[PDB]
This record gives structure tokens, C-alpha cells and sequence, in this order.
């Protein structure tokens, strides 16, 4: 349904490899994040092109396509 790899670099300089698709919302994404890494959703700020990407869009919204990098700031937040 149009699978792709996009890349996820963190603030410690490593970069994780994400399979979605067009329709992915940005929530979802950061669900896929949290498979991989422990890191809560409500805890990820997701930059795309130097902007923070909003939970609802999707990546063809954003026009996020294979291969593209992401950038990952994470928080520390009280549950």
C-alpha cells in the first residue's frame, strides 16, 4: 500500500529505519518509534524539513516519502 523505509535520527546521533506507509499518521509513527525504543508517544517531538510535525497529518500530507530523515526530540515529562 505504498511501504517505505524513512529514518528516524535521534539526539545521540544514531538512526533508526521505520517500515510505513503514505497513509501512517504522525501518532502512528511515533507508535512505531515507541515499538523500537521505549519511548512514549506523548514523550516524541517529531522535525520534518525544521518544522514539528502535528499528530493528525499523515506523511503524504507532509510529503514525507522513502527516505526521507526525521528528527526525534525527546522529553521528560511527569505520566
Amino acid at each position: 500500500g505504498g511501504s517505505m523505509k524513512i529514518y528516524v535520527k535521534l539526539q545521540d546521533g544514531t538512526v533508526i529505519e521505520l517500515e510505513v506507509e503514505p497513509s501512517d499518521t504522525i501518532l502512528e509513527v511515533k507508535e512505531k518509534i515507541y515499538e523500537k525504543t521505549g519511548i512514549p508517544p506523548e514523550d516524541q517531538i517529531l522535525i520534518y524539513k525544521g518544522k514539528v510535525l502535528e499528530d493528525s497529518k499523515t506523511l503524504a500530507d507532509y510529503n514525507i516519502q522513502e527516505n526521507d530523515v526525521l528528527y526525534l526530540v525527546r522529553r521528560l515529562k511527569s505520566p
